[PDB]
């Protein structure tokens, strides 16, 4: 019951909102019997078999329906055509990879940090739910509101390549585990640090598994302390065993979000403070309804 088979006349796409390897469109989901045009995110990929990949997307989309939980999107909908389009909840405000690209300079530590708590919490959940996310980076973290942010693209990975954010087993072997994810994780972390550096930059994705094995690992960013940089590079262990799991991160991070100027060093921090309640209650109002945003 969770997931909504679509038919094509009941939803329309309306205005591209970007695109990468698996199009995403801002979309309208028209009820059936009303007058109203519901705002509605639509996925569509690239081309699809009916003698074929239909119970392989139907039965895995399922599962991508049933994922519960405040940081990380539900898939909604599906519609199977020739193409295969999905649909979620529009999230206005976009990846968070552009989102701290864009606001460099108004990321204070009590957000960074308090981002990094929420992705471990929706990638614990996944792991709870014995579920690998295969593709977890910054640009696969959308953000509700700038206080809330949901991982996404779950499951796409498996049912249709990403080098930079992952785990050395993957690149050579294919080996996706929860602790594969973990490597990513570090990596999203990285570039949240960084306020969106290219990993790697400039060096071909060819090469990564090389650098990796002979130790280069990517800096510790400017404003992070070495309790964090140690944290990162204990993502990116060669035992995958060895790394964090994402329980122990969610604890950490908490941690540290408790404190927050004492683990991540930002020029006036002191002004980039939370919302108050005030304004926190009122996001929520029009825009997080969520249980426990
Ligand atoms: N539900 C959504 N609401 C709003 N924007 C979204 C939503 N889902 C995706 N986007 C944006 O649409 C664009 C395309 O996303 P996508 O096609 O998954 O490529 P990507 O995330 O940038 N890289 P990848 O997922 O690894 O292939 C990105 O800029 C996303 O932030
Ligand atoms: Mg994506």
């Amino acid at each position: 019951a969770l997931l909504r088979i679509l038919k094509e006349t009941e939803f329309k796409k309306i205005k591209v909102l970007g695109s990468g390897a698996f199009t995403v469109y801002k979309g309208l989901w028209i009820p059936e019997g009303e007058k109203v045009k519901i705002p509605v995110a639509i996925k569509e990929l690239r081309e699809a078999t009916s003698p074929k990949a239909n119970k392989e997307i139907l039965d895995e989309a399922y599962v991508m329906a049933s994922v519960d939980n405040p940081h990380v999107c539900r898939l909604l909908g599906i519609c199977l055509t020739s193409t295969v389009q999905l649909i979620m909840q529009l999230m206005p405000f976009g990846c968070l990879l552009d989102y701290v690209r864009e606001h460099k300079d108004n990321i204070g530590s009590q957000y960074l940090l308090n981002w990094c708590v929420q992705i471990a919490k929706g990638m614990n959940y996944l792991e709870d739910r014995r579920l690998v996310h295969r593709d977890l980076a910054a640009r696969n973290v959308l953000v509700k509101t700038p206080q809330h942010v949901k991982i996404t693209d779950f499951g796409l990975a498996k049912l249709l390549v990403p080098i930079k954010w992952m785990a050395l087993e993957s690149i050579l072997h294919r080996i996706y585990t929860h602790q594969s994810d973990v490597w990513s994780y570090g990596v999203t972390v990285w570039e949240l640090m960084t306020f969106g550096s290219k990993p790697y930059d400039g060096i071909p994705a060819s090469e990564i598994s090389s650098i990796l094995e002979k130790g280069e690992r990517l800096p510790q960013p400017p404003i992070c302390t070495i309790d964090v940089y140690m944290i990162m590079r204990k993502c990116w262990m060669i035992d995958a065993d060895s790394r964090p799991k994402f329980r122990e991160l969610i604890i950490e991070f908490s941690k540290m979000a408790r404190d927050p100027q004492r683990y991540l060093v930002i020029q006036g921090d002191e002004r980039m403070h939370l919302p108050s309640p005030t304004d926190s209650n009122f996001y929520r109002a029009l825009m997080d309804e969520e249980d426990m945003d």
